[PDB]
């Protein structure tokens, strides 16, 4: 698994997770969930100093295509092709909880829920559809 | 309007335009549109060098916010609900071009159709829809 390797050190972290301060927190792979850790940093911010909508949403993304990954052969790939993402709450610079559930694992598809907490409080909401 | 103070350098771009490369290039408000640049760098690539679908989704949410950001009087604020981004085509690090649409503006919604290009082709679609 190429994503396993990348868990224990043996594979990098796309660069794009170390931009969102993306760190895998919990995987399991039979209930088909997993959980990481994203950094909101001031650059994200809007002028009310709030993280903007799509930050919070590259963050969702992140999340859900990492949980599909988790789960593919060596070989496969997950391609995201929709993410439909929702802002409940605003969001302000510091550390956010994201969780990501499978809702179908298909032969080409996942339907993947994702949510993004911070303080306790879900901030924004995904369903990712991925092909792989 | 906050937004044209923005434009001739007399209000502060917000932080996140700045870490997206953000340059508006055009704005019709009668036609209700409006053009951006963005960067993509290499912090926003995943592993096989491409752009991440978030960091686009970020880039279509900040053209699609300006648009009706652009639209409003001094005091009332755009606040994005929903974002339903489709990506179409793979992204490299680079320049890219962002345009919105207004297909409505209602007196307190606004339907807003965002697409992004590069190299003269569609990367990445969005659709906003946003409250006043």
């Amino acid at each position: 698994n190429y994503f396993s390797r990348m868990l224990r050190g043996e594979a990098p972290v796309p660069a794009v997770a170390g931009t969102l301060g993306g760190v895998i927190r919990a995987v399991d792979l039979e209930a088909g969930s997993l959980e990481s850790d994203y950094v909101a940093t001031d650059a994200f911010l809007n002028p009310v100093g709030q993280v903007q909508g799509g930050m919070l949403g590259a963050m969702l993304d992140d999340v859900t295509a990492m949980l599909v990954t988790a789960t593919l052969e060596d070989g496969a790939s997950c391609s995201t092709l929709n993410l439909n993402l929702s802002f409940l709450r605003p969001a302000q610079a510091g550390l956010l909880r994201g969780r990501a559930r499978l809702e179908r694992r298909g032969r080409n598809v996942c339907n993947v829920v994702g949510e993004l907490s911070q303080d306790g409080k879900l901030v924004a909401t995904a369903t990712a559809t991925c092909m792989v």
